């Protein structure tokens, strides 16, 4: 399947995707404002994401930080970003259909747009300025919104025994956001899309 990748952010971010153990494509790359990269992902791929990056410092060998979304000091992922991260989810060609979804699970740091460019589903955007909004105890000082689990680690907020009900936190998100995950148990709000669809993935898709 393609994804294309495009910032339309005002300022640098700095792409990733991966599935958790292993990179997909290059595993990332620098966008800035208004570039555009274009991935290959295998079909049969099961729990990929895509997310930013803000406020990286890489050196030449790929090695360096990220204020949020860091993937343990590389440019080029291999394993899932540090919170807080907007994330685009993936599971593609799962008998015959693929599922997307935008979860704020692990917090929000740019707003998203993830859309098909091919027929037959719609997309889904997390758009609002959940930053500028943010409950003081969530707030990031190195820029974005934490979830509550990252923040205060009970079971209540990482749904730890599979029984856990919404909270204030992930009520936020979901006022502000409804058609992205606010929390593990949370009504879905994946979308059903053909088998071997392709996709966009914009950051600040209203800026």
């Amino acid at each position: 399947a393609t994804f294309e990748i495009v910032n339309r952010c005002s300022y640098t971010v700095w792409a990733a995707a991966s599935k958790g153990d292993a990179a997909l494509d290059a595993g990332g790359r620098q966008l800035n404002s208004g570039e555009s990269w274009t991935i290959n992902v295998e079909p049969g791929t099961n729990g990929g994401k895509i997310w930013a990056r803000t406020d990286c410092y890489f050196d030449d060998s790929g090695s360096g930080i990220c204020k949020t979304g860091d993937c343990g000091g590389l440019l080029r992922c291999k394993r899932f970003g540090r919170p807080p991260t907007t994330l685009a989810e993936f599971s593609l060609n799962q008998y015959g259909k693929d599922y997307i979804d935008i979860s704020n699970i692990k917090g929000f740091n740019v707003p998203m747009n993830f859309s098909p460019t091919t027929r037959g589903c719609r997309g889904v955007r997390c758009a609002a300025d959940i930053v500028g909004q943010c409950p003081a105890k969530l707030k990031a000082p190195g820029g974005g919104c934490n979830d509550a689990c990252t923040v205060f680690q009970t079971s209540e907020y990482c749904c730890t025994t599979g029984k856990c009900g919404p909270t204030e936190y992930s009520r936020f998100f979901k006022r502000l956001c409804p058609d992205a995950f606010s929390y593990v148990l949370d009504k879905p709000t994946t979308v059903t899309c053909p088998g071997s669809s392709n996709y966009r993935v914009t950051f600040c898709p209203t800026a």
